[PDB]
């Protein structure tokens, strides 16, 4: 199917060192170019006869046409022995959850400074018509250069497979109430989801997880759902500024008829504000070194 598919062991390229961790799916690990020396990150997942197949041609599919400064380096996927290698550029200080777990919360430029890059990656891939739809302080990578990255595309992948092999026993459309079209086109809901998720994430970065997460799951699922939801908010008023709480209350916009999109919010004050750059995530790695 893709062309570019390595039809070799990475092994010939790489020496595997450490397990680095999992994602939606998949093993990742770090792993080292005999040649030139470059550190990069395998993800590996089992590719048997009756593996998800769709999902995983769907994934390379984003990765490899959706290169951008604010999402994780693509260099090419191998297959051999039933096993699919996706190698893709290695952050040395991991996610942003594994940041803030050593670290603490983070400041609010240093919150800002995150917002704007992923929300730069949100509307790229808004542009091509992607939706991350997992945006998470665990799926934002931090590299050693300071630069913010998007990662893990599975839950992307998994949810573009399962509408396009719905879309074929979807039948005819003609006698469809409006809302019921909307479904079947469209699973009910549009990329303005990952502008929510982004604003979750601020909170989590804020707070060190995200609002409710000591409650059952389920019951936030159920809470979410009925008449009368209010909107999370951040639990310590004072500590943050009038720009963070419209940032807040503007990306968690209950309505999304009325939830800004990304190039919208890259004019909010919060991302526009002096001060944005680099320095203050490597003030975040000097932190998490000591
Ligand atoms: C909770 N945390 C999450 C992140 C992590 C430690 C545990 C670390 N992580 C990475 N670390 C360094 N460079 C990387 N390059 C890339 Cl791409 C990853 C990466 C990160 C997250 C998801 C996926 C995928 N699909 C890949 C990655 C692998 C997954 O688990």
């Amino acid at each position: 199917v893709d062309p570019d598919i390595f039809n070799r062991d990475p092994r010939d390229h790489y020496d595997l060192l450490q397990r680095l961790g999992g994602g939606t799916y998949g093993e990742v690990f770090k792993a080292r170019d005999k040649v030139s020396g470059d550190l990069v990150a395998l993800k590996m997942v089992k590719m048997e006869p009756d593996d998800d197949v769709s999902t995983l041609q769907k994934e390379i599919l984003i990765l490899k046409t959706c290169r951008h400064a604010n999402i994780v380096a693509y260099h090419g996927s191998y297959l051999w022995l039933q096993k699919l290698w996706i190698c893709m550029e290695f952050c040395g200080a991991g996610s942003l959850q594994d940041i803030y777990q050593v670290t603490g919360s983070l400041s609010e430029l240093q919150i800002s400074y995150v917002c704007r890059e992923v929300l730069q990656g949100l509307a790229y891939l808004h542009s091509q018509k992607k939706i991350h739809r997992d945006i998470k302080g665990a799926n934002i990578l931090i590299n050693d250069a300071g630069e913010v990255r998007l990662a893990d595309f599975g839950i992307s992948a998994q949810i573009g497979a399962e509408l396009a092999r719905r879309l074929e026993f979807i039948g005819t459309p003609y006698w469809m109430a409006p809302e019921v079209a909307a479904v079947a086109l469209k699973g009910g809901y549009n990329e303005l989801c990952d502008i929510w998720s982004l604003g979750i994430t601020a909170i989590e970065l804020a707070e060190l997880q995200p609002p409710l997460f000591d409650v059952h799951p389920l019951r936030v699922l159920f809470l979410m759902t009925k008449s009368g939801y209010q909107p999370p908010r951040l639990k310590e008023k004072g500590k943050w500024s009038a720009a963070f709480h419209n940032f807040i209350k503007v990306t968690l916009t209950k309505s999304p008829k009325k939830r800004p999109s990304a190039t919208k919010m890259l004019s909010h004050q919060l991302v526009s504000q002096p001060g944005l750059n680099r320095g203050l995530i490597l003030d975040l790695l000097d932190k998490l070194k000591n």
